[PDB]
């Protein structure tokens, strides 16, 4: 048993335009504090994938240039998270001049680039 679900809290755009490209967007409801984790599989859970490795993947941040105005995610270059990040917390006081922030589902690099 857990006591929990109070207020608000907060909500996260999950689009994972890729591990899922059949759904659009996903929507659940994140807090200040939970982490990665959590969401993944929350995430994975949702869009269908209550089998896969919530382990293997994580939440990729992508955040638009500083030099875009034009197009939508001109270009933007996302960075994995740690694990025990917020993508709530992290987005609550990001900064739009830096330029939107979105929380990607896929995949992490486990030791360098290409994973193959």
């Amino acid at each position: 048993g857990s006591s929990g679900s109070s207020g608000s809290g907060g909500t996260l755009r999950i689009y994972a335009d890729s591990l899922k490209p059949n759904i659009p967007y996903k929507t659940i409801l994140l807090s200040t504090t939970d982490t990665a984790d959590f969401a993944v599989a929350e995430s994975l859970e949702k869009y269908g994938l209550e089998k896969e490795n919530p382990k293997d993947y994580c939440i990729a941040r992508v955040m638009l240039p500083p030099g875009a105005q034009h197009s939508d995610e001109r270009g933007a270059k996302e960075i994995i998270l740690d694990d025990d990040e917020c993508p709530l917390q992290i987005f609550r006081e990001w900064p739009s001049d830096k330029g939107i922030l979105v929380f990607q589902l896929k995949r992490r690099p486990p030791s360098g680039p290409s994973s193959g």
